[PDB]
């Protein structure tokens, strides 16, 4: 169709109105009192939230051209989200904290490379100085304590954590479930996660968690492309005779297939969910050995003599629960036996002195971790299933800022973490090698204070002598929102990861430098 | 779609629009001497009523930002009517006079968050006066006395429910249905009632009332999903051959059998009806065992070795009647003969001695209560059917009173309850830690006089005569809208239950506070 | 002709208009870094102020109801400014921030009339405080220190006004006239000032003044009304062929002789001014016989046997110099011969003793003071006549500011006196009887902060943090605009006198009273 053009200042400008009207929506939701957001239900009452990631996620513009910036903006701040699991508001309020700047120089005459260069300095330095800001959260005490925080002060929550990361490693895998009792409980199954997620947003289940759960399914093996149906009609059959659901891995599924089982899920005549295999070259026979012994099948493929059209349930694997996100999928409690698994990890840590380079042995023994080291299964438990829905998803939040918080530390919260790395890294000596990477760091120097400023106005105080009378203080010395006090940061329990943080304030930056750097926009015509 | 947003005040004053213009509608209907509105029906004779609950209900605005907070103040107020049985009409009233006033502070720079915490404030002083106000009601007399004054000095319905109240129990089941004679009678019938309301409200079928009533139905038991219909296609042909309802018991039913069974209840294919199943975990096989052996059924489990594709009609129970309203489900006279039900109830008492926990032990109770207690009956009696209908409803809002009332105590109707709260909370000492806090008291002070001024507006009165006369008054002396006369507002017979004002005052305490705090809003654009 | 009338919030939204709209554009004129506002010139290029009193003057808005607000803050802004000689901008400001602050809460429902006594109360209650907070300057070394610092650093300056000021009297009459040489010098010849003005703003010659000077003119005594043209006519012609201008003393002059004075100054056919006689009663002969001993002259009057169509150039008296302003009068050098003076200032004295009432020996012994104490008079000395205009407005600006001082004493300038003032009042004790009187003030209390802000924000730096940082200290402890610093403020050489700030605060608060009581407005229709 027709498109239409808009160069310099007349695109710019529809990029600042569309990110200033995303982040003016999402920005009254950001601290402990942050205001409250009515949102349109198609039916029913409106809906009212107080959080960033479902404000954003309702967002978007009438205006092409502010549309463009509204989605960029977004989309850098799910990345940040995603990884970390918060800061989804703060990375869209430092990212259009930065472009208001950003466009200030622009305007006056300024070279918008230079200024991108001079704002990537800063951030550099920012998060160099970040990485020793930050309180490092380690013991098994530390970790239950930043869990506790994390879930309102619910300690046993950050004890259930606690239990669940030293046992099964902070790099293990922990799923949330929920529990038979009024106390939570953890249990260590035979599972395995891997980087690959579901091939189409519909193949998702649960809207408030954005993945696909399914319940006690059958596991599909196969090595090779699928695209015709009838290659997997015969045993999708039997699957629905059967009647449990259907989880298939497999080298791809597209075309006729893929939009087969996406109408089947839609219309509930089946219940399947369809994920790339794990790894690529041999990696990829591996993989699927190691998952079809771990669910108990078998994989089906040429080299081994089996064929798709002929294969039975017996083949297939199965599983307790098997969770699908968008980038990770894993499995819990698979059939396979616990003897052929140990024997298998030996097999593997045996063949780990077999790696003809350092690579084969890191995956080697990344194979090993994956299946060792089973699965996590946190037993939430409480009175009631309306307690239930609450708990599951406070302990699932806090699982995450656990996870976030054991890789890079805890850092003083509530934005006081980015004004001590931005005076630590002003002390140290930062400086620009053009008048124009000056203002580039003057611009992140100016951004990197809005999430202080924002919590304050939202708290109702006035957001400059607050930020002055922080910057007065040292340490983990701060404001705090939610009684209005000042005082240490981390003695009051408002914490926030060092990912989140580094995390937020590095996406913003990579969206602000290429909504600086943009000279041209195309978007469809009326 | 297109989305459309609006920031602080030009979204806070589009609230307010709504929310005024569906009190004005509303608050005609209060009082004694409330004026009518008539409400267009979509073929012949518009329909003129003089109740909140139909006029709020009919209420649908033009713009969406208005509707937003019609829509929410509505729906609070349903959340105040479904728990109590009256007060919507004063919820929204009530709601609309915080929210009125708190914009004119919020207008004058006032802080709103310091605002909401005033009036939170102040709602719980005030609610904590109600508690000594209230006039408790517990002797089989004042049950009486309240279910007459409730019934429009009907002494007979008065005296039927306190005779179904004083020997089923305070706490127990009653249900109305049509009687044979003139006089009312009752009687009790093995049954249960369950918080587990109707999945979809096209299983309803008495609009009036707002429920799904079936006539001697079969029971269907199952304790794990249903989203196939070929899972109970078998069983459902025999029903339809059998030609009884169908009341289906599962863990959940959703997808193509949840749209077929809602297709077939509106084609009138056949007569369905499906509930969750109550309780989680371990209980929920207890619950689904306890309600089969009630209606003489058995559960369709593999841990059983049964299967619902094999199912007939003798593994399902059946039951005189069962209602279905939003919240609970109620069996009436199930087919389970009384030896068993008292064998299992002897079984529940001695499995309570058996309990780990308290919880445990509540949940034993709460089995022996429900299954042992039964269900009252009443036969409501009168001479035509004409008769009939308005009688039963009648009954059924006598019954919703009583319930009410011997919860909480009955407390002086007519608005003076909330006058004589806030007097006796102000005597106390109720301050604020801010100017802020002290406005928000403010609100509340002047808001929880806006029932009374209304009642006496509509009876055509002077509003602010009649309250200041109200307030020189002591104790129960108040303002009786049916006869203009001033005295003891309990000699009179005009009485609200502790329950309805408490919840009205919280309920718009809390709409009031959302749309304070209220900064962005986000609708589809035209 | 045609009215139009606008009631209660539609015309005091246009009087907040129009006080905006003059405040706006004056405010940017005020503290030591204020900017500049070009004001078009009917021909020629535009002329660049940065003083309040040049820009307000010019200030005049196109809708009427607008007008209406911006001419009586004007107004009252003139009156603290000719009494005061500063202070037309600080008082503007007030004015608009009470204002500003006042309309929010009378949106709020709040009384009008309560809210003005509020403010009445705290104006009178910062006002106690100021004079504590106000050092006193009575020493010659003060005096020297507050002229040199209002001039500017100008040392010479300071000393010339002391010496005048110590030798003539604190009460004394001070004026200025172009010096002989290079250095400033002195003198006292005999006169006196009289609190009486011209009577037409056409008599006046020196717009820069806004005053009416006469060079070595004729006196004309008269002690009754003036309104035939025919009555002076063989006066003012003989005058004319004289040459000298003519100076007029009249009871009242009115009618055609006024008009076709103000026609004989506008076409420069003759040098006249007519202002009325001082005093009143039996004060006014002995006034009016004062004045002809002191110029020379005879005054006419029937009892003494003269008539005004017979009188001569020999009868009337004559002065080196008269300066008529809009409040006062003053004659310089006047022709009486001292001894005449001093005889009459002894008959003076010794009718003192002759005085029936205290009234009469105080009216006396200003007699006494108005006659003996003559004028001082400074002759401004500089290099050139461009540097002549200049020194002696600054000259004249430092005498003003002078007898301002030197009668309440100097308080810590650039809006840091409010600040303690209002610090001080609080924490003495200031509370109102009604929640109304309580925001009146507030209202008060917010608004004297207003100066200091606007000075901070002309300046260019945050205005919040300053304020904060002003009220963490105490005493003379303040900012200065001029460098950015913080100290003592009388340290630095930034003062006001106290009478300028009271005077600022009172008449704000007098006319934001006067505007915020305010429901009707009558204007001229288009």
């Amino acid at each position: 169709a027709a498109k239409e053009v808009k160069f310099h200042d007349s695109a710019r400008e529809r990029l600042v109105a569309g990110v200033n009207l995303l982040a003016n929506a999402v920005k009254t939701t950001l601290g402990p009192k942050g205001r409250n957001v009515v949102i349109e239900r198609s039916f029913g009452a409106p809906i009212v939230t107080k959080d960033g990631v479902t404000v954003a996620k309702e967002i978007e513009l009438k205006d092409k051209f502010e549309n463009m910036g509204a989605q960029m903006v977004k989309e850098v701040a799910s990345k940040t989200a995603d990884v970390a699991g918060d800061g989804t508001t703060t990375a869209t309020v430092l990212a259009q904290a930065i472009v208001r700047e950003g466009m200030k120089y622009v305007a006056a005459g300024m070279n918008p490379m230079d200024l991108k260069r001079g704002i990537d300095k800063a951030v550099t330095a920012i998060v160099e100085e970040l990485k020793a800001i930050s309180k490092p959260c380690s013991t098994t005490k530390e970790i239950a304590q930043v869990g506790t925080i994390s879930a309102n002060a619910d300690s046993s929550i950050g004890e259930i954590i606690a239990q669940a990361m030293d046992k099964v490693g902070k790099e293990g895998v922990i799923t949330v479930e929920d529990g038979k009792s009024l106390e939570n409980e953890l249990e260590v199954v035979e599972g395995m996660q891997f980087d690959r997620g579901y091939l189409s947003p519909y193949f998702i289940n649960n809207p408030d968690k954005q993945v696909a759960v399914l319940d006690n399914p059958y596991i599909l093996l196969h090595d090779k492309k699928i695209s015709n149906i009838r290659d997997l009609l015969p045993v999708l059959e039997q699957v629905a005779k059967a009647g449990r659901p259907l989880l298939i891995i497999a080298e791809d599924v597209e075309g006729e297939a893929l939009a087969t089982l996406v109408v089947n899920n839609l219309r509930g005549i089946l219940k399947t969910c369809a994920v790339k295999a794990p790894g690529f070259g041999d990696r990829r026979k591996a993989m699927l050995q190691d998952i079809a012994i771990l669910t108990g099948g078998t994989v089906i493929s040429e080299e081994v003599g089996l064929s798709l059209e002929k294969a039975t349930l017996e083949d297939l694997g199965q599983a307790k629960r098997v969770e699908v996100a968008k980038e990770h999928t894993t499995i819990i409690d698979g059939a396979g036996d616990p003897a052929k698994i140990q024997a298998r990890v030996k097999e593997i840590r045996v063949q780990i002195e077999e790696a003809t380079s350092d690579y084969d042995r890191e995956k080697l023994q990344e194979r090993v971790a994956k299946l060792a080291g089973g699965v996590a299964v946190i037993k939430v438990g409480a009175a009631t299933e309306v307690e239930m829905k609450e708990k599951k998803a406070r302990v699932e939040d806090a699982l995450h800022a656990t996870r976030a918080a054991v890789e890079e530390g805890i850092v003083p919260g509530g934005g006081v973490a980015l004004l001590r790395a931005r005076e630590a890294a002003v002390a140290k000596g930062l400086k620009g090698d053009n008048p124009d990477q000056e203002a580039g760091i003057k611009i992140v120097l100016r951004a990197v204070e809005q999430p202080l400023r924002e919590i304050v106005a939202n708290a109702g105080e006035e957001p400059s002598v607050i930020v002055a009378k922080v910057l007065e203080g040292k340490g983990n010395y701060g404001y705090n929102a939610a009684t209005g006090e000042f005082g240490d940061m981390i003695e009051m329990g408002v914490l926030d990861p060092t990912k989140v943080t580094r995390s937020a304030l590095q996406n913003a930056a990579s969206v602000a430098g290429l909504m600086l750097t943009t000279e041209c926009m195309i978007a469809e015509a009326p």
